[PDB]
């Protein structure tokens, strides 16, 4: 993982954009992929911490440029782009800053009833139009076939933990994976463009108008199961919970809710294996031992 000084940030931006004058730099945020910098209090620059994070940044920029005028809610606008190298697919990207605070479950529940329902309606409309965007012009490395993922993940876990787990333990893991693959409900979806990380941290809110004013972080966006965008908001622990999501599914006119709940229960048990794999593909070895003990 690469860390940046504040001098290096301006130095990279100045090389490509010399006529752009920088006044102040603030570490706006920090995720598993990039470091965020707020510049001129109206721009958000993302710098990849590693190669894989640069790939997601590269993917985010390309997706935003294709759907910038196809959505009912504001999304990040790309205004600056970096260059590719032997280590990064894109050195950085500058976005127009969307003003507002994350619509955390606490803020949502404190809203007037009419505002909460308006939020559900606006979210459902956003997801409805997002999942209706023509995926023809889109690439295919963004296509995420879930059956291919589960099969691939099975081989990864097996390759990773063949020297960690005992014989019957590995077979138990294989049993879990086999039960998933024989359940046709997880794979008979209609592929469409999804946000794929649709959570409260990525939903900006205007506390003045009491309406959602933006959706951010499209770095995980892909062509996959539309139900993914509902189950990511469905968690009761850190998200909105079933009741609010039910309102979304209503406006979304979802014809098959029980199978969305079935997918949700599956993903929650599967998170242990995600932490093992994500803890390898994205560094962060802390997740590795965390998920390692869980599956035992």
């Amino acid at each position: 993982m690469r860390t940046y000084t504040f001098d290096q940030v301006e130095k990279a931006i100045e090389q490509l954009y010399p006529d752009f004058t920088i006044n102040t730099i603030e570490i706006s945020g920090e995720g598993n992929d990039c470091i965020a910098y707020e510049i001129n209090r109206d721009f958000i620059f993302k710098f990849p911490k590693h190669s894989r994070g640069s790939t997601n940044l590269f993917n985010e920029v390309n997706i935003l440029k294709r759907i910038h005028n196809k959505l009912p809610l504001p999304i990040p606008e790309v205004v600056f782009t970096g260059m590719p190298s032997e280590t990064y697919q894109m050195s950085f990207a500058g976005f127009t800053k969307i003003k507002g605070v994350p619509l955390t479950p606490l803020l949502l529940n404190n809203l007037p009833k009419q505002s909460q329902n308006q939020a559900a309606k606006d979210l459902a409309r956003f997801l409805s139009e997002l999942h209706s965007i023509n995926i023809s012009g889109f690439k295919s490395n963004l296509v995420l076939d879930f059956r291919e993922k589960i099969n691939e993940d099975n081989k990864k876990i097996k390759k990773l933990l063949s020297r960690e787990l005992k014989g019957p333990q590995m077979k138990k893991v294989d049993d879990f994976y086999r039960d998933i693959l024989e359940n046709e409900i997880y794979f008979k979806y209609y592929p469409c463009l999804i946000h794929n990380d649709f959570s409260s941290d990525h939903i900006l809110f205007d506390t003045e108008k009491n309406t959602i004013c933006g959706i951010i972080d499209f770095g995980d966006a892909a062509i996959s199961d539309p139900d993914n965008d509902f189950i990511s908001l469905m968690e009761d622990d850190e998200e909105y919970g079933m009741e609010f999501v039910s309102k979304i599914l209503n406006h979304y006119k979802h014809k098959d809710i029980p199978t969305v709940l079935e997918k949700y229960r599956m993903k929650e048990k599967y998170w242990s294996f995600e932490k093992i794999i994500y803890g390898k593909e994205y560094g962060y070895m802390d997740w590795y031992e965390e998920g390692l003990n869980e599956i035992r």
